[PDB]
């Protein structure tokens, strides 16, 4: 039988994607993640394969987030030198950078959340006029 609800056109991945890629605010923040990823691994796209993710499921941020404060060296080698126990301050503000940047990833995954949960609550909005509406002349 014919569900009403089920007679709407489906969301697409990939209209979601362009929606958050596009997001004024996902730019600005990418941009932080990306000079921020230079000063503390000297590579602005060592995190490109996760904010894909992220784009795609904001929840991995929280987790992402919490690992690279657990130990910011998991994600490779931090900026600066450092001989056995001994942190030039160079080294040490790298690591303090590193907290910003789980910091901004957090808020990255949470903007991400929202942009999602508006695109999902706009397209069955959408979805009810197209099947409610009477189309007057």
């Amino acid at each position: 039988m014919l569900i009403p609800a089920e007679q709407l056109p489906p969301l697409k991945e990939e209209e979601v994607i362009e929606k958050i890629e596009n997001d004024a605010c996902i730019q600005k923040s990418l941009e932080k993640i990306r000079a921020l990823s230079k000063l503390i691994y000297n590579n602005p796209e060592i995190l490109e394969q996760d904010i894909s993710h992220i784009n795609a499921n904001p929840k991995m941020g929280r987790e992402l987030s919490e690992r690279i404060i657990n130990s910011p060296k998991s994600i490779g080698r931090l900026k600066g030198r450092k001989i056995g126990y001994i942190k030039s301050q160079k080294y040490k503000i790298s690591e303090q950078n590193a907290k910003i940047l789980s910091n901004e990833i957090f808020n990255y995954a949470d903007k991400v959340s929202n942009i999602r949960c508006t695109i999902m609550r706009e397209h069955k909005a959408k979805g009810r006029r197209l099947l409610q509406t009477v189309k007057m002349p």
